[PDB]
């Protein structure tokens, strides 16, 4: 019933997110985006941004369909896939989805956008009795996850201007506006 | 309580509860586009090496475990489109000849506990790793015992291989479970 427990849970999930995904995809991400831009997206104001944008809703409410969370977020395409032999599974697949961000009926941005999948584990553990966690535990673990992940990425050699965390609290809220603000701060 | 609790819950929530309900069907679609060769056990076999030593290719754990084929892929839109869930069908050799076939893999979260033991910023000792590996196994087993998505469709094999022990055949151990099952 302590924070040390809320800390250990988030610490492990943040490391898992780095070890099993970010350290493996971030190094070839900008090649994949550059490839996409050069070959399949010659739109001079429509280029896919060079960073993976990771949505960290602090209530850990993660829809599976991002486009449905905002009429102004439209699925556009997938990057070229990346495969790996992982833990005795041949060709485990790593894929990333490109979204268009609309504003005043116009395209305002294009980016690789996704929620941090591990927040779904923090939500489930808040909902399942066997896991033994309260909403207040979930909110603490979500904050500790984002902080651990930032500290990890700040020192990680695979993170070099290719990743951006978007943490926010969540009706009146536009997720596209939340991402557009971060995107527009890049260039 | 600790790191393993989140890892065990993550493995159930993000993988087992999603793939196990559909596993039985995928194995039939495989057997309909393979009976003359030998049927694949209808259960996902998950290896839990407690030393957290998890080669990405199983033949390097034991050369008698050979990749035969990949089961039909399962794709799911997850956390924002067509995330692919893939599984690998292996043959187990006895005296250079196929003794069995199953869907077989390591529990990937054990590689996290290993890499955490290796990164200074994780503050994770090798004693922490063994302790957390056992907690992972027990937490996962406790979850799967009450999980509705596990209806005789999964088998966990937890084991401690001591250092440099030629007395251990992973192939034989899996075959022992496969032979016990058919009985
Ligand atoms: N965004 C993202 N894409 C990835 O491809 C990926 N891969 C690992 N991770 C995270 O990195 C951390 C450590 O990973 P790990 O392998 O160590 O532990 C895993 C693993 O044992 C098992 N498991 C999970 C997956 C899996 C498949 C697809 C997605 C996904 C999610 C959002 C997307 C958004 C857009 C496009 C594509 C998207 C794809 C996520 C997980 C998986 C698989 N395909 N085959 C075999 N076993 C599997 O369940 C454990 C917990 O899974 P969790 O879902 O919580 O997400 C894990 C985890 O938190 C990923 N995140």
């Amino acid at each position: 019933v302590c924070e040390k427990g809320n800390f250990n849970v988030a610490h492990g999930l943040a490391w898992s997110y780095y070890i099993g995904y970010l350290r493996l995809i971030l190094p070839e991400l900008q090649a994949r985006i550059r490839t996409y831009n050069q070959h399949y997206n010659n739109l001079l104001r429509g280029a896919v941004s060079q960073r993976l944008y990771i949505l960290l809703p602090l209530d850990c409410g993660v829809p599976d369909n991002l486009s449905m969370a905002d009429p102004n977020i439209r699925f556009l395409d997938k990057l070229p896939q990346q495969t790996g032999d992982r833990a005795g599974i041949k060709d485990r697949v790593y894929s990333n989805s490109i979204y268009e961000l609309l504003e005043n009926g116009q395209r305002a941005g294009t980016c690789v956008l996704e929620y941090a999948t591990p927040l779904q584990t923090l939500f489930a553990m808040s909902q399942y009795s066997q896991a033994g966690f309260s909403r207040e535990d979930r909110l603490e673990q979500a904050k500790l996850f984002c902080r651990t992940l930032e500290d990890i990425l700040a020192d990680a050699p695979e993170s070099q201007n290719n990743c951006r965390l978007i943490a926010y609290q969540e009706s009146s809220f536009s997720l596209s506006q939340e991402v557009l603000r971060h995107l527009r701060q890049e260039e």
